[PDB]
């Protein structure tokens, strides 16, 4: 069987986007994420069904599939993506770490879109969690 690694990448990426949905936060990313991973499907099923789809297509088709993938995973306000400081604190990331850099490719590792940009995407979530965080006082 194959167009393994398209069957194998592809099998996911539409049932990903089919399964993720732009809204706001966690099970939910902000947007530009439907297009990255099916864009690789886009280019990968078009693989995965495709006659030259030896040795030459998969490979290529397989690029995005194993790297576009990977990152719609993180796009809707990955699970656990909260933790922008990448040390567990939600509460400053978002005046402090996420609306640092805002826009930076290079600062991925806060962003609860992982866009490649501290953009909306990723306030949406701290926005929220910030103001809907408790109800007694104050803290955690």
């Amino acid at each position: 069987m194959d167009k393994t690694n398209l069957g194998e990448l592809i099998n996911q990426g539409k049932s990903l986007l089919d399964e993720s949905v732009e809204g706001f936060n966690v099970g939910e990313y902000h947007k530009g994420a439907k297009d990255g991973l099916t864009v690789e499907i886009n280019k990968a099923e078009e693989v995965f069904n495709k006659e030259d789809a030896t040795e030459e297509e998969i490979n290529l088709a397989k690029e995005s599939l194993e790297g576009a993938i990977a990152r719609f995973n993180s796009l809707l306000i990955e699970e656990s993506t909260g933790d922008f400081n990448g040390n567990g604190k939600i509460d400053i990331g978002d005046l402090a770490m996420v609306s640092k850099n805002i826009g930076s490719t290079t600062n991925t590792s806060l962003d609860l879109n992982k866009d490649g940009s501290i953009d909306e995407y990723e306030i949406s979530f701290i926005n929220h969690r910030i103001l809907n965080l408790e109800h007694h006082h104050h803290h955690h």
